[PDB]
């Protein structure tokens, strides 16, 4: 064009493409804030999902706990039990022990009482 | 407005943006430890819920053990009770035994 017809498209064709190059910086930015946004959004609702887990798990333990408390004052119980029988089966096998020795030596005396009672049969028959 | 104004206008919508962008990339990092900490600590109680499960079965097993054993002893205990008592009446019927016979003894004596 002319010096002058030039000069004038030229400013206009420069800030067009300025202006077309400003949008641009918005929008790109503006996409990674929104895929930020949805990042955050998904990540808090991660994180409480899993406070709640481990309450749950927490709890699950609770559970788990309880029912070893059980069990062990039942072994408590058990162990008592296996303790005072044993206890007593030794009272009955003494006990056992020492008549069947009482009945023996009573068994040894018949034995000797017949004997002399037929001894002094001996005497009085002849 | 004039071209100015509206060049202004991108600029300051475009610091904005870009403002609002690093307030949320630091206030991730803080967000991200948190969920990854909670991610390891529900792993943590798994775990312990695994093994306090594991120690359940233990006592289980245990309980059987030792009710099997009690009751054994019941029955054993039993046997021997009436096994003393068995010999108790034994006992008592050579007793009377040795009775009867010092009597026949005492008779022949008195015999001469
Ligand atoms: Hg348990
Ligand atoms: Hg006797």
């Amino acid at each position: 064009p002319l010096l002058k017809s030039a000069e004038r498209e030229k400013e206009m064709a420069s800030m067009k493409e300025e202006f077309t190059r400003l949008k641009e910086a918005l929008e790109k930015s503006e996409a990674r804030r929104k895929e930020l946004e949805e990042k955050m959004v998904s990540l808090l609702q991660e994180k409480n999902d899993l406070q709640l887990q481990v309450q749950a798990e927490q709890d699950n333990l609770a559970d788990a706990e309880e029912r070893c408390d059980q069990l062990i004052k039942n072994k408590i119980q058990l162990e008592a039990k296996v303790k005072e029988m044993n206890e007593r089966l030794e009272d009955e096998e003494e006990m056992n022990a020492e008549l069947t020795a009482k009945k023996r030596k009573l068994e040894d005396e018949c034995s000797e009482l017949k004997r002399d009672i037929d001894d002094l049969e001996l005497t009085l028959a002849k």
